[PDB]
């Protein structure tokens, strides 16, 4: 995949299963365009977002649901949602990983960027 | 201090001295509008962005300058910036402390609400 | 203070308080000899660990008892402690700031270092 | 596999590769018994460390050599490893998915328990 996502929970100790996200490209006039979304699998995995011919260097955003995520589970979360917003190579295309790990007051996230 | 953001580097272990950030609020058009601004301390510490008059409920966005930092220190890191989004006093007066730790392909962000 | 810890719970958002904590620091023998301990305040902080005088180079260990902070909560978390091993003090006199942060199933920890 | 570790970089975007640990359990006298070692891979994953017949309840320590990993790539760190010390469950065998996420004045680490 040229962009996958992982989602953890913190407090339970398993994958985010059922987390909705969007993924958003800057188009030319500075307004976030729809690219991808998608829901986590039961190995809180999304995968299949876009292919290598559709992923050109640009600004992107991904935005996770993780409010309606802890709702779920009865808690009353701090964030509304979890963003990371990146330009995807200055310099050609790449695979990329987006780990995130949540907690209801908390969250942290990290890129893996591999050939 | 109503509104307190914090502000560590994880390579350095030192605060992130001079990184600027934006808070917005989401107005009533839905659009966000320019709330307060600054830079963080030699402490890492931004005090003084709001009163607890002005800091009324809403959803709030603290942008941070994460790019810039890293980028003054030689170092191209993958996000544009950090953000943090959420609700704020939706029960009443609270005090909030934002703390975000950095690393070039990583941060943390953690929030403390007290009464 | 040239030793102090700060502990937050990022499942309430809020300090970690009167959580253990035992310091060490490895003797000529190899064993860790006890240094301090303490519990921290209503802030989620320990001070008053050490002296300048008394806290000379070497190999310390702070072991946070987190085990016994989440069950009193109700949670049975998966680390028995959280533990950071540092050498202080090898090229002079520094003052540490030690944060954690937890979660039942993930901890964080970070160290700021002035002169 | 019962036991698995996962290593990134923080600093690097990668995952952390050559990364030495050590696992031991906690023996009757309580005293570290090595029970398994191993290197990362170039994906910064070390599987194969036990099996489910020898993977029985008990408190397990993982050691990871976060020191000798930064100091590789010319940085000073602050720790001298990291530790994860935990109860394989007090109620049967289970698949257990340690991540370790390195920077060098923090780290940190999760678990994953799924079935």
């Amino acid at each position: 995949c040229p962009l996958m996502v992982k989602v953890l929970d913190a407090v339970r100790g398993s994958p985010a299963i059922n987390v909705a996200m969007h993924v958003f490209r800057k188009a030319a006039d500075d307004t976030w365009e729809p690219f991808a979304s998608g829901k986590t699998s039961e190995s809180g995995e999304l995968h299949g977002l876009t292919t290598e011919e559709e992923f050109v260097e640009g600004i992107y955003k991904v935005e996770i649901d993780t409010k309606s995520y802890w709702k779920a589970l009865g808690i009353s979360p701090f964030h509304e949602h979890a963003e990371v917003v990146f330009t995807a190579n200055d310099s050609g295309p790449r695979r990329y990983t987006i780990a995130a790990l949540l907690s209801p007051y908390s969250y942290s996230t990290t890129a893996v960027v591999t050939n």
